[PDB]
């Protein structure tokens, strides 16, 4: 909408108070004009029609329970923008300040959240398996990262290219969680998964096995469900990403970690300059190595760690 930029205040899903960029024209809208061509958050009103209606509020205060998922969807979309801009010099997901639009309250009891090719969509969860999923900054940054993948490598959402796609989203979602520096970790979704149970998550990057996902190529899922295990085989790449950053010994293979910034730089470069829609695991290895080579030289520690990490998970 046309109006003037202002700042509202509210509480997100986990009861935390934050300021949000809004726009005033009769009502206060969840429209942030300070980032790119804008960040826009909508109410799907428990239906599945999208995007629904631009979020409008009478007093610029967002403290109702109904408001909380919108507050976080909006705020975290902004933190993700900031991550990509400040860290990778990328402006929004298309690199040209594309508007970011999010819908919350999608359907009833919907235990998931997703980028749909045009915008972000967040269910409220059923209150047992999940609380409103925009409560999880890694969840938000994960799904927004599929937009970045759509506009760069274009990794097809199936089999190994699909698990790479997933892995990439897990990797930048986590790096965004670390950048926000709020109880960061290498698990995915812990802030909104199973409010009844402490310390679990959807999956783990540091030890995928913890939730049944493979941590070695030999343990790869080979069937046809989950689009050829895209959310399963990502464990293999996630493990590799984790070892490159934090290092470790895995199946008797030892990796010297080089830290999160370099991991980010190496995988951002691999994603935007070397991966393709049908890249497989082996190709990702060649892409991460070449990226590290571009960045630190063929005989650097960075390249050696990349080589060791993929060896440790069995990806030659
Ligand atoms: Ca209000
Ligand atoms: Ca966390
Ligand atoms: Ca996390
Ligand atoms: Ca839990
Ligand atoms: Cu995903």
């Amino acid at each position: 909408i046309t109006g003037t930029s202002t700042v509202g205040v509210g509480r997100g899903v986990l009861g935390d108070q934050k300021n949000i960029n809004t726009t005033y024209s009769t009502y206060y809208y969840l429209q942030d004009n300070t980032r790119g061509n804008g960040i826009f958050t909508y109410d799907a009103k428990y239906r599945t029609t999208l995007p629904g209606s631009l979020w409008a509020d009478a007093d610029n205060q967002f403290f109702a329970s109904y408001d909380a998922p919108a507050v976080d969807a909006h705020y975290y979309a902004g933190v993700t923008y900031d991550y990509y801009k400040n860290v990778h010099n990328r402006l929004s997901y298309d690199g040209n300040n594309a508007a970011i639009r999010s819908s919350v309250h999608y359907s009833q009891g919907y235990n998931n959240a997703f980028w749909n090719g045009s915008q972000m969509v967040y269910g409220d969860g059923d209150g047992q398996t999940f609380i409103p999923l925009s409560g999880g900054i890694d969840v938000v940054a994960h799904e927004l990262t599929h937009a970045v993948t759509d506009y760069t490598a274009g990794l097809i959402y199936q089999n190994e290219s699909g698990a790479i796609n997933e892995a990439i989203s897990d990797i930048f979602g986590t790096l965004v969680e670390f950048y926000a520096n709020k109880n960061p970790d290498w698990e995915i979704g812990e802030d909104v998964y199973t409010p009844g149970i402490s310390g679990d998550s959807l999956r783990s990057m540091s030890d995928p096995a913890k939730y049944g996902d493979p941590d070695h190529y030999s343990k790869r899922y080979t069937g046809t469900q989950d689009n050829g295990g895209v959310h399963i085989n990502s464990g293999i790449i996630n493990k590799a990403a984790y070892l490159i950053s934090q290092g470790g010994t895995h199946y008797g293979v030892s990796v010297v970690g080089i830290g999160r910034d370099k991991l980010g730089k190496i995988f951002y470069r691999a994603l935007t300059q070397y991966l393709t829609p049908t890249s497989n695991f082996s190709q990702l290895r060649a892409a991460a190595v070449q990226s590290a080579t571009d960045l630190y030289g063929s005989t650097s520690q960075e390249v050696a760690s990349v080589k060791q990490a993929f060896d440790a998970v069995g990806v030659k």
